[PDB]
């Protein structure tokens, strides 16, 4: 079983919290299915470029291609979707990036995107949403949005703990719930599917710990812990409580008058981070209406997904939203959208998303220089309204660049 | 125990599917907590008015006040929140309307709004969202939105089947799941809260049956069954399947090419209703972006809540959104927002919501005449931009009417 590791580079090492990043590291990349094949090459080009421009030849990346999804079955024999070589390599190599993956209906396989995340314990799904100036938006003021969404990745209904309607198993479960648990509340027990939803002190606390720290480090204004927690009192309602607990405990939360909101004092800055909560259904409105009062946000798995895609449409770029799956031993950055099964190979989709994800990646390695070079190029291209189809078609005379040509525009604006 | 039933009217009867509505019916109303006290009187005024104007004195309503929430404890002794007199009366009287209710933290009581709905088996939460012309909206084209949200009310995580983190009970459940069910997937079993999520053939099918029928009767264009069903395969993924099944089965769905979408032929009209699906997280974007392609929509409990409040902010009026809880033996219309615990008694909040809900109510009784009178008055007031605070404060010189005065403006525009 083999992936040709490049003879040109050196592994990144995690020397106790410190990510030791060499000058020529091996960073693995999973290509993708559909436009993964378009998108990815645009990414490598702009990344390699940002690296040349910034460090004037000193540093560079030995990209190692790994396999997952469609390609895995082709390379490893169709029956293999997520081989382990891939799981080790991400762990071992420390930082990895990926294009879009598809999960095959038919053979009882759960979401490949979620399989990677759960398996590698990448419990922090980091999703930042902000308005690049000149991006055609459906809302009046897309510029008021600049949020950093911290979504729990290892729990919630998203785990995959469910028994099919009428299976002997679901059947056994209902017998348990009613017979033993006293659940006189499942409305129609016959042919009823059951899903399970967990929330631990551990899972929520480790997530919030991460979120507040991001706030302190980047001097953010607040941390909003969202939860549909007045109905789900012991899962979501406990998300809120443990989060507040943590802010008080580990960070020194002072009460803002009669509660429940806290105050965390930013050591490095003197400013005080407001720790507050907002119920999920009411939050979905608050973000269209008073979006300038939210900054960093902590969520469970389900709401995090919903809030990311909701916030990403208002600021236009559903096609340019970046994402990171972060855990303790490694990290996996990714493209947050499909490949569009009709567009593959046509060199037509917006390659923004994967590009910003590499931007996030490059920043995480400590190459802050190549990072803002990429983001500046991005704004350059967009502002010059010489953009890709998805944007071009809502713009008053934008030049229509293809995927690759767009990557180029980014290099031209660095 | 007593509610003074009015000597002035006659009960509505449900004579087998046909709602026999007298000329002077007794329609019960639950006032509300906080602005329930503002809002409600505005409603009764405009309703009584619509009824005078339309039927020229012939018909009228003997309003019977019932009790739930804060008021219940006052009238019935504080310890009683949802007395049964109230539960019978709604059933017996057939149609009831309500203001906002609050649920007390502290005494282990679940949501009063959800208690009523579950208890009376009002399994259809009907939530229509459309743009009244002149309502200050945060999106560029709030006018493209005209959806009728059919949300499942008796199932989903919303049932209240959960065991607190660390309780002996949750503890027993985890032992079951891992020991007996082979669930090597609850990430941190220690101090983990567990919620339960069911979905029956029965619950989803009865909901979709209702939704499509609404489409046929009102000549709607399509029925979008939404579901986060590629991760929740046996609850949400089964919502989708059973729904399609129903459309094929009971309504005669023909396939649109290679699937999965169907075609239901509107008997009364010749037009063909498209039955399609959209995954939940992708739907939350599609509604900001291509909102004109969605019409009627079927949902489970959780997504229905999220989609209602999401759609209601884009079309501005989060404060004017109406709602209906419909079941087989009775129906309960309601105000879909809070009372704002700082605004109560100040005669300041927008009374739209409760007013439209009575509009919906009046329509359901068969008084289609009083119904569009109210909605025409509504548009009149708003268009004349002589509106309430919440609207007035985003309008270029609107006259600032108080709650009551606004009710009046509605009567002035009929
Ligand atoms: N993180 C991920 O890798 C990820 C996440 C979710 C789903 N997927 C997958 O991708 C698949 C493809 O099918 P779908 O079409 O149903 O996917 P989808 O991702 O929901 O599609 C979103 C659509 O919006 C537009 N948009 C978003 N990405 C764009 C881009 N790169 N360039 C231009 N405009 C963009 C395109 O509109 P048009 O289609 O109209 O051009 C695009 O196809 C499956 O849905 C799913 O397995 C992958
Ligand atoms: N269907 C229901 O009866 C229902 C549903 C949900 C919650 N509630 C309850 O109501 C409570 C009150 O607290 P909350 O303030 O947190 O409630 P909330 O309903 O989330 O508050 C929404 C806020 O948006 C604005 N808005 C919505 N209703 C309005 C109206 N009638 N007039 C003018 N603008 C309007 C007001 O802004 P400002 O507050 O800034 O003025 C309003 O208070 C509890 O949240 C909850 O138990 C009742
Ligand atoms: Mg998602
Ligand atoms: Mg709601």
């Amino acid at each position: 079983s083999k992936v040709v590791v490049p003879a040109q580079g050196k592994k990144i090492t995690l020397q106790n919290g410190k990510l030791n990043v060499p000058e020529n590291p091996i960073i693995p990349y999973i290509e993708g299915d559909g436009i993964g094949v378009d998108v990815t090459p645009a990414m490598l080009k702009v990344v390699d470029a940002a690296v040349e421009k910034a460090y004037k030849g000193e540093r560079k990346i030995s990209w190692m291609e790994i396999y997952t999804g469609e390609k895995s079955t082709q390379v490893y024999g169709q029956d293999v979707w997520l081989p382990a070589e891939t799981l080790d390599l991400i762990r071992e190599y420390r930082v990895a990036i990926k294009g879009p993956l598809t999960t095959p209906v038919g053979g009882g396989i759960r979401s490949l995107n979620v399989a990677l995340r759960q398996e590698l314990d990448l419990y922090i799904c980091l999703r930042p949403v902000r308005y690049y100036q000149g991006t055609p938006s459906p809302v009046k003021h897309p510029e008021l949005t600049d949020m950093v969404i911290f979504r729990e990745n290892s729990e919630d209904i998203f785990a995959g703990i469910e028994w099919k309607a009428d299976s002997a198993d679901a059947e056994k479960v209902i017998k348990f719930l009613r017979e033993e648990m006293g659940v006189k509340k499942i409305r129609f027990p016959e042919h009823c599917g059951i899903g399970i939803k967990p929330c631990s002190e551990e899972g929520t606390k480790r997530l919030v710990r991460a979120a507040i720290e991001y706030a302190i480090a980047n001097d953010r204004d607040s941390v909003t812990l969202v939860h549909k927690g007045n109905i789900m009192k012991f899962t979501e309602g406990a998300f809120k409580d443990w989060g507040y607990q943590l802010a008080r405990e580990e960070f020194g939360g002072e009460l803002i008058d009669g509660g429940p909101w806290l105050k965390v004092k930013n050591p490095n800055t003197g400013k005080e981070i407001v720790i507050k909560d907002v119920i999920a259904d009411a939050f979905l409105q608050q973000i269209l209406l008073r979006p300038a009062e939210y900054d960093v946000i902590a969520c469970m798995n389900l709401n995090g997904d919903y809030i990311s895609d909701a916030l990403a449409a208002q600021v236009g770029g559903i096609g340019i939203a970046p994402g990171a799956n972060i855990g303790d031993e490694c990290a996996l950055f990714e493209a947050t959208h499909g490949t569009a099964p009709k567009y593959a190979g046509q060199d037509k989709v917006n390659p923004g998303s994967i590009i910003l994800s590499a931007e996030m990646m490059l920043r995480h390695m400590g190459w802050t220089e190549a990072a803002d070079l990429i983001v500046k190029g991005m704004e350059g291209a967009i502002n010059a309204k010489t953009v890709t189809y998805d944007f071009e078609r809502l713009m008053d005379g934008a030049k229509l660049l293809k995927c690759s040509e767009f990557g180029d525009a980014i290099i031209e604006n660095m």
